[PDB]
């Protein structure tokens, strides 16, 4: 059971999207009767969503792969909802889904809530701010779930135009994974927005809200199904894109690990103390300034325990 | 945290060099500047010159100490030719073998620093101004109880430090060491404390050193005895995000190590985890390249040095 090392896993569970031609995936998907829901957490992305939806439609014409497109909007003031709707996608407000829990706590919350309107056997999350969307950003990661029995969770891998990820990935995720979760060290883009798993899986794990979500899922999936059931697919080049705001992103990652460490018993007994209170000291032309942020880390339970 | 920030942050304008010099003579204290050097042939010269220039205006630094990493670029010769005392990191405490990175050089520097105060200064600084030397001296000389002063600065707009400071150090500190969240440049190379303080704490070697020092000094003298000085502008050397990854790991390992000593970290290895997955010195850096995916693998033992007092003659 399981690979013997991060090295063995890396050889056995890393793929190239060229291995999964779309029309071949479409056939297997059909033979298995599986359906796929693509979820696009959207927040002020009116200029890029249309194109992405369009590309998914064109792909489907060549190879029927995506059955449902969900734009879970953050009630964007730039008319995202409209653009998405007119381009043929289903559109939901992150605030109206599971509205008993109140307004949405950031990206993680919106992604968890999406599970209540996802109908597909498989659930594929996809960033919606992507400037130049290429077909394999949608189908690449489907490859191993459809083609390799045993694989339940697939993460995208990619490079900017030798790439080990963006700053938060390089400087927060991987160092923390290498130390506390060695099994995840082989992932090239552990925090990638594009990934897929069966809906059952997503419904059986908790979801951290805000920017903790990606880290949380990585840990929780690992615990749930085993490293052997996770994989990654090189998707070629993709163009990605303020060090200040990243600071809070990195904090969310640290909080996620910390929280999981608390629960495992690895982290015991963790005034000037308040976890959601992040002191960010900075140097400005007008002297030193100590700015202060507050973001609530909320864990939503497996949607399993709420629905059905 | 906040009460500290108000009461312990200073501007270098508050400490004119001539006042400090006068205060230093009054107090009878000597200062040793230590410059860990690794392939900085193009910059040490200027720094050593500036410090000599400063001394002429205001006698502040008594010993200029370049501790070289046997730099292939001839750094040691440059430093010598400019008037500095040069030592090889490998000849200091040579009973410990060759030096394991920057932390080791800094620890080893203590064995030959002669001053009551020890001012660490970075040697890669492409444009060096006088206050990068005297700024941090302000509080240790003029504010009672202050034993340790760290530099603060901005890049030529709310600079919260380099990539490692913003995305590794500060997030970790905010969670595990709230008291240090006030520091703008926690991992700054410019800082100063009395020689007896440095000689009485462990030093993590390599790139874990700045973090180790901040945690250890905190524990030892208390937040109240630490301060920071805004030194204005300082160009930072740009490095590859690949190499910074290794550095962030050093930071994480320092914090993890200390959490373990505090008992706040019970198990490091998660129960269930096969042994083959457990190797802290082994850092896996998964990357995408033009010719496919690859699993780069760096090995670097986290070597720690005992307080030099217990080992130095
Ligand atoms: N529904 C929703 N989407 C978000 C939120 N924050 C970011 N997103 C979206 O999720 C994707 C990736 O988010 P990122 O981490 O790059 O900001 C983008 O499509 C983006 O607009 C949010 O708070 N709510
Ligand atoms: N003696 C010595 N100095 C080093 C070493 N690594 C870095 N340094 C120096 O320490 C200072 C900090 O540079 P950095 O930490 O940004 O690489 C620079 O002056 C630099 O050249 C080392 O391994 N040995
Ligand atoms: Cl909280
Ligand atoms: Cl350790
Ligand atoms: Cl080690
Ligand atoms: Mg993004
Ligand atoms: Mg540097
Ligand atoms: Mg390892």
């Amino acid at each position: 059971l399981g690979p013997a090392s991060a090295a063995e896993w890396f050889r056995q569970r890393s793929y190239d999207y060229g291995q999964f031609p779309p029309e071949d995936l479409a056939r297997r998907k059909r033979e298995l009767g599986l359906t796929v829901s693509a979820v696009l957490p959207s927040r002020n992305v009116a200029d890029t969503v249309g194109g992405i939806i369009d590309e998914i439609h064109a792909l489907n014409e060549r190879a029927p792969l995506i059955d449902q497109i969900l734009v879970v909007d953050a009630d964007s003031e730039d008319g995202t909802a409209g653009v998405a709707a007119s381009h043929g996608a289903e559109v939901y407000s992150e605030n109206e889904l599971m509205s008993g829990y109140g307004d949405a706590h950031g990206k993680g919350d919106a992604m968890w809530r999406a599970l209540s309107v996802t109908r597909g056997d498989l659930v594929l999350y996809i960033d919606a701010d992507t400037r130049d969307f290429r077909p394999q950003l949608a189908y690449g990661v489907l490859g191993p779930v459809l083609e390799v029995p045993g694989v339940r969770f697939v993460k995208a891998a990619y490079r900017r135009p030798e790439d080990g990820g963006g700053r938060v990935t390089e400087l927060t995720a991987k160092p923390l994974f290498n130390l506390f979760y060695p099994e995840l060290a082989g992932f090239v883009q552990p925090l990638a927005g594009e990934f897929v798993a069966d809906r059952e899986l997503f419904c059986s794990i908790p979801f951290l809200t805000g920017y903790a979500v990606e880290t949380g899922i990585m840990i929780d999936v690992l615990k749930k199904v085993g490293l052997g059931a996770m994989a990654q697919v090189d998707l070629g080049e993709r163009q990605n894109r303020h060090l200040r705001d990243l600071s809070r992103m990195s904090y969310a990652v640290v909080r996620a690990v910390a929280r999981r460490l608390r629960q495992e018993g690895r982290l015991q007994q963790l005034s000037f103390f308040q976890l959601s209170d992040y002191l960010h000291a900075v140097a400005t032309p007008e002297g030193l300034k100590l700015q202060e942020y507050v973001e609530e880390l909320v864990e939503r339970p497996p949607i399993n325990e709420v629905l059905r």
